[PDB]
């Protein structure tokens, strides 16, 4: 069992009132052969239109809500909406665009798809609430056959030209005008009672209903986001590399041994509380502190309640020494506490948009994060840049221009001049701090932390 067979039963009741008639009994065969696509009895790597959970829960990446609203049909004008919150209007002769023909409409389908995921997806997995009009638009801007590779390079073709009869990827595609092979899903067939928007507002308050098919299409997403990824989690799914993944999980354990070993020697803690991943290793092994491990798994529906990690009856004593809270997402942290908190909001390549504020963030795994909250931090600071390092003033073993810098707390800029060794060390762990910035990563930490106390751990 790894494709969606097309002998599937398909449940037809979503589709009645645009499909008036519509037989009870339909598998997917029948419905793909009703929206007027034939599949030939081939065996060339696409075997159904349609995809099952679990192959959409590994192409997340690629997925893009979409609806189609009757705006007055083969008669009538159909407004296309995309979760990219694109509105098309396509004539039969939040971006709102005016009544176009389906030969142009189909160009901007093109683009604006290859736009969104050639960065993120080697395919494109529409996800609908299907009432009909969707199913049926599809035949004016899809292509479907064997599964073919790109006339410019090696990746699997996703759209097709009518001018020049040739194939592209999403980063070869410019002026084409057929969508090749894509894949969809429809979430009314996991088991729904009731409309799309009763359903979507059980769980998120953030997209409302302005009436439009983007909206919906929007909806539709957040939707399976929510059942794939908030009240059902896998972190056994493997996700390929597309951008700096191992760049910034490097950096991340390079940041956390630097600030959790500076704190430990500034304020000279007796314990410290590693509250978070049921894994997790000691991020500073040569450290003489009294250090114990809390499990909590990564939340993925709201953030911690701290009342409830700390309370109800260990060392008891959180507010003994420090606590840190690696990506352990609480509502509020304790003053005495060394925090990583994800921003939700950052935009990038790996974090895509979630449930109620949160978003998905797929590095290696699929993690769906809790919305950034600014009132969690408000026993701390932003923790500033700094590099520290006690080891020895010896180069060993790139070209050279002298650092200076008040932020290198190292023994030879306490005697003047930074050592040629410490100015690469600090170079490279500047470019792995801003790694992790840019990645989302945010830093807080206790308000009585000051490197000033770092200067005297070198006499
Ligand atoms: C300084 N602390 C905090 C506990 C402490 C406080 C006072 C004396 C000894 N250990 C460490 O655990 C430590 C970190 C890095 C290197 C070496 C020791
Ligand atoms: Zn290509
Ligand atoms: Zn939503
Ligand atoms: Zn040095």
């Amino acid at each position: 069992p790894t494709h969606l067979s097309v002998d599937t039963k398909f449940k037809t009741e979503g589709l009645c009132v645009d499909i008036p008639g519509i037989p009870k009994d339909m598998t997917y065969r029948r419905l793909i052969s009703m929206m007027g696509f034939k599949m030939n009895y081939q065996v060339n790597g696409y075997p159904n239109m349609f995809i099952t959970r679990e192959e959409a829960i590994r192409h997340v990446r690629a997925w893009i809500g979409f609806d189609v609203e009757g705006c007055h049909g083969t008669n009538l004008p159909l407004q296309l909406g995309f979760s990219t919150g694109v509105n098309l209007v396509a004539v039969p002769t939040p971006l709102m665009y005016k009544g176009l023909p389906w030969n142009v409409v189909r160009i901007k389908i093109v683009q604006m798809l290859s736009d969104t995921l050639k960065n993120l997806s080697d395919r494109v997995v529409f996800v609908l609430w299907a009432h009909g009009f969707e199913l049926t638009s599809m035949k004016y801007f899809v292509k479907i056959g064997p599964e073919r590779t790109c006339c410019l390079c090696d990746r699997r073709a996703t759209c097709f030209s009518t001018a020049s009869d040739t194939y592209a990827c999403w980063h070869h595609s410019i002026g084409f005008d057929y969508v090749y092979n894509p894949f969809m899903i429809d979430v009314q067939q996991w088991g729904f009672t009731g409309n799309l928007q009763s359903n979507h507002d059980l769980y998120c308050q953030v997209h409302g209903n302005a009436h439009v098919a983007s909206c919906d299409a929007i909806m539709t997403r957040c939707l399976a986001v929510h059942e794939c990824f908030v009240k059902r989690v896998d972190w056994t799914i493997e996700y390929p590399i597309i951008g700096d993944e191992l760049k910034i999980n490097a950096a991340c354990r390079k940041v956390q041994h630097m600030v959790v070993k500076a704190a430990l020697l500034a304020d000279k803690f007796p314990v410290l509380h590693d509250i978070g991943n049921p894994k997790a290793i000691k991020c500073v092994p040569q450290a003489d502190v009294e250090w114990k491990f809390y499990d909590a798994q990564p939340c993925s529906d709201k953030a911690y309640k701290i009342e409830e990690l700390f309370y109800s009856y260990h060392s008891d004593k959180f507010t003994d020494g420090v606590c840190l809270f690696w990506n352990c997402n609480v509502d509020r942290y304790p003053a005495n506490s060394i925090v990583c908190r994800f921003d939700t909001r950052v935009l990038s390549n790996l974090n895509l948009p979630g449930c109620d504020g949160g978003s998905l963030y797929v590095n290696k795994h699929a993690f769906h994060t809790p919305a950034f909250d600014k009132s969690a931090f408000v026993n701390l600071k932003q923790l500033p840049f700094f590099y520290y390092s006690d080891s020895p003033c010896e180069s060993h073993g790139i070209d050279y221009v002298p650092l200076k810098s008040a932020t290198c707390i190292t023994r030879c800029n306490l005697g003047g001049a930074v050592c040629r060794h410490h100015a690469n060390e600090y170079r490279l762990y500047l470019d792995a701090y801003n790694m992790m910035i840019s990645a989302g990563f945010s830093l807080w930490v206790y308000k009585q932390f000051d490197t000033y106390n770092l200067w005297n751990t070198f006499t």
